[PDB]
């Protein structure tokens, strides 16, 4: 499931802060800089 539910959760654990479904995938994004 690429839903932001499991995607975001995993994105925050991978080391980033959030993420979303992309073309049926899951990317993450950090909030800093």
């Amino acid at each position: 499931a690429c839903n932001d539910r499991d995607c975001s959760l995993d994105c925050i654990m991978k080391g980033y802060n959030t993420g979303s479904c992309v073309r049926g995938s899951c990317q993450c994004r950090r909030t800093s800089g």
